[PDB]
């Protein structure tokens, strides 16, 4: 919106002392006059006139200190300086060390106490302007990711995001990642993975996270790392958590479907977050929600079965999937009624993949004793045994098939 005009210390509108009605009028001729001198159009309108002596004058001339003197205006004349000093920097495209000028002194303005929340929001969006513009400015860029979006929460709450300035101020902090420069950075620093936990963790913006996620990916598949997998394979999974039994589900399944899909984009995936992958995907099932655990169980096995390549020299052996991948969800105890009816069907998609591996032929002797062993760990409960009643038949039909 507009900049807050400074407002003076007494108003009318139609020792008491109004002002006399010549001098009014004399003050209204005077208003005339300056709106006749064009001050706007002329000190900033031809392009040949901006250059840095008017910038480095310009940031200079701004007060820093609160007085009783100054206390009408303190507060919007300094948004005033900075959109101008920007303003005029825009069309400026040196970036030797004039950037670097503005950059250092407005944000040593900026730390300056006693300022509204308002002018703090405002000021954020002007520094994420000047770091897109400006480059090899990475130390303040972590100055504010650290101290002025994490450490700073009350200030930057939800209903400010909520509203198209954060929008805005989301779309220009997501297109900083692209960038040639600043890309370095943002691939894995631990407290800007923090922060979009923490906006993912909103309820407004989870749309925009995962269509600038989804596409992130879709373009390339450069910003997954090494050093960064675990980080945003767990805001996958705090996206895919947000059932609440109402549109959001759709959303959730398009993320479920995301996270499966991530495993084809590189061949080079390391032993240590295949599992990560099964782990994320299966820990979904047990949501309150039907629909996610419905989509979940089949979008598993369609993971398991399609994209995994047993034959590179990432698994040694089929069993690998499940004592690697599926085993620690299995592991959960003093659980009480988040445990009684869930293992059948996790157990029925061990039970597919063993089908659709045994017919491509690629187990060995030791893996239906070890399967039958993990049966027997759940044997005890009634529907569990009711459910391995029938295991024997499938067992001889398919051990008869595939060598007959």
């Amino acid at each position: 919106s507009n900049l807050p005009k400074p407002s003076p210390e007494i108003s009318i509108n139609k020792g008491d002392e109004e002002p006399t009605e010549e001098e009014i009028k004399s003050s209204k001729k005077a208003m005339e006059c300056i709106k006749s001198s064009n001050i706007a159009a002329s000190v900033f309108g031809n392009e040949s006139n901006i250059t840095a002596d008017l910038i480095k004058t310009l940031l200079d001339s701004a007060k820093t200190e609160k007085n009783a003197d100054n206390s009408r205006y303190f507060e919007a004349e300094l948004l005033f300086i900075i959109e101008l000093t920007i303003a005029l920097f825009l069309f400026c495209k040196e970036e030797k060390e004039l950037g670097k000028f503005i950059l250092q002194k407005v944000f040593q303005l900026s730390h300056t106490k006693g300022l509204t929340k308002r002018t703090v929001r405002r000021m954020l969006t002007y520094k994420i302007l000047l770091i897109s513009l400006c480059a090899d400015q990475t130390e303040y860029l972590s100055k504010l990711i650290n101290d002025e979006l994490l450490k700073k929460g009350d200030i930057f709450t939800q209903k400010f995001f909520a509203t198209n300035q954060g929008k805005e101020f989301l779309k220009r902090l997501f297109s900083l990642t692209e960038s040639e420069f600043y890309r370095g950075f943002l691939l894995g620093n631990e407290n800007f993975w923090k922060f979009l936990r923490k906006v993912t963790a909103m309820k407004e913006q989870s749309e925009s996270i995962f269509e600038y996620l989804n596409e992130s990916i879709k373009t390339d598949s450069n910003i997954l790392t090494n050093e960064n997998f675990m980080w945003v394979l767990g805001l996958l999974d705090e996206i895919s958590s947000m059932g609440a039994v109402k549109k959001s589900i759709e959303l959730s399944l398009k993320s479920i479907q995301l996270t499966s899909h991530l495993l084809e984009d590189n061949n080079d995936l390391r032993k240590n977050e295949i599992f990560a992958i099964i782990q994320a995907l299966a820990h979904q099932c047990i949501n309150p929600c039907k629909q996610i655990s419905e989509f979940a169980v089949v979008t598993l096995e369609q993971t398991l079965i399609n994209k995994i390549e047993i034959p590179t020299n990432e698994m040694e052996s089929v069993e690998e999937l499940i004592e690697g991948g599926l085993l620690p969800l299995l592991n959960s105890s003093e659980t009480q009624e988040d445990q009684k009816i869930l293992i059948s069907s996790i157990l029925t998609i061990i039970s597919n993949v063993y089908l659709h591996y045994l017919k491509l032929g690629k187990t060995s002797n030791e893996t239906f004793l070890k399967i039958l062993s993990i049966f027997n760990k759940f044997v005890e409960d009634s529907d569990i045994e009711k459910k391995l009643q029938q295991l024997i038949l499938d067992k001889k039909s398919i051990e008869k098939g595939n060598g007959s």
